[PDB]
């Protein structure tokens, strides 16, 4: 009648094959998980200038799918009783203890609410001396935990603080904690020598070769790389949390855990989150100007639906990623380019793909 894996590819060909064509995307993967069965297909090339064809080995940059990562953490770590969330950084980063960000709690800064940080640090911070100044010397400017303005900043510095709670800097956290209790094999925040071969080129909007660069709290909020069967992997934690061991368990249902509403998006811990079945719309406005670029006034949550599906959008200079999954129907996504395409593209066809199949 035709099997499942072929109706799949049908789909992924249908709706996000002709992306390539029309943004000029030199690479791609798109990966499909539905009731524990994995789909994965491949298109062009990781490098151009090689004509190296994108394959289950190949590593993506996440840009800010990598704040998922980040949550996950700070999920591990407060359900190990080594932070609370309603602890303030100065805790554990002794410098800011008593300065204005110390007002500030764990949450408020996972979520985006401090009320004075946007989305990127200055250029000119980069080294952790500068960027412990520029939080010493930070001061408040709206009322703390009523406005979301998305930032690079504020989860960095939650991340950063994750980090010192378990003694061990933040890519360690990662590589050495987290990626295993997930099982991924093929993630980094560093990539090391022997895997560079794997590691795609991003594109930029003249198809120009590019990689992310190095920059203040870079890990927690974009500076994770990956692949495809490893975030399929992920996504499948995240539909299936209770087949994992108990620390990594909870705090994957952490990251579920919806903390305020902008209109129809919930702020859970790094996934937006909606009322399921969510209409396409719904998910685009998730992702309008207003809503990523700009400051909002949140709402505390009063209608908190029962059944829910979650999303993330990434990018890097040179990449972009998309994960969406839905637990009512055991169904998740994930996409990777390595050419930043529109999010509303990328939402779209993930939409019409997941109500598509079966
Ligand atoms: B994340 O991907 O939501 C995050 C925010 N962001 C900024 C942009 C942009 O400047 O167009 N796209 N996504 N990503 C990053 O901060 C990593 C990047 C830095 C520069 C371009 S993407």
């Amino acid at each position: 009648n035709t099997p499942k894996d072929q109706e799949i590819k049908k789909l992924v060909d249908q709706n996000f094959k002709p992306l390539l064509e029309k943004y000029d995307v030199p690479g791609m993967a798109v990966g499909v998980i539905q009731n524990n069965k994995k789909y994965e297909m491949y298109y062009g090339l990781q490098s151009v200038q090689d004509k190296k064809a994108v394959n289950s080995n190949t590593i993506f940059e996440l840009g800010s799918v990598s704040k998922l990562f980040t949550a996950t953490a700070g999920g591990y770590a407060k359900n190990k009783g080594k932070i609370s969330f309603d602890d303030t950084p100065g805790k554990y980063w002794k410098e800011l203890k008593n300065t204005p960000i110390d007002q500030v709690n764990l949450l408020q800064l996972a979520t985006y609410t401090s009320g004075n940080l946007a989305l990127q640090f200055p250029d000119e911070v980069q080294t952790d001396q500068q960027v412990l100044t520029f939080f010493k010397d930070w001061k408040p400017k709206n009322p703390i935990g009523e406005y979301r303005q998305y930032s690079n900043p504020s989860i960095g510095l939650f991340g950063k603080v994750v980090a010192l709670s378990m003694n061990k800097p933040f890519d360690q956290v990662l590589e050495k904690t987290i990626f295993p209790a997930l099982g991924l094999k093929h993630s980094y925040v560093n990539v090391p020598k022997t895997q560079m071969q794997n590691y795609a080129f991003g594109y930029n909007q003249e198809n120009q070769p590019i990689r992310v660069n190095p920059g203040p709290l870079d890990a927690p909020a974009y500076g994770v790389k990956s692949t495809l069967p490893d975030m399929l992997s992920f996504i499948h934690a995240n539909l299936n949390p209770q087949k994992y061991p108990t620390d990594i368990q909870r705090a994957i249902n952490e990251t579920h855990q919806g903390r305020y509403q902008v209109n129809t998006m919930y702020q859970a811990l790094g996934w937006e989150e909606f009322s399921y079945p969510a209409t396409l719309q719904t998910l685009l406005d998730s992702n309008s100007e207003q809503i990523v670029m700009k400051p909002n006034k949140v709402t505390a949550i009063s209608k908190e639906p029962s059944v829910k599906m979650y999303h993330k959008t990434g990018s890097t200079s040179g990449f972009g990623t998309y994960v969406v999954f839905i637990p009512k129907e055991n169904i998740g996504l994930v996409m990777l380019t390595n050419k930043r395409i529109p999010n509303e593209e990328r939402i779209k066809a993930a939409y019409v793909v997941l109500n598509a199949i079966k």
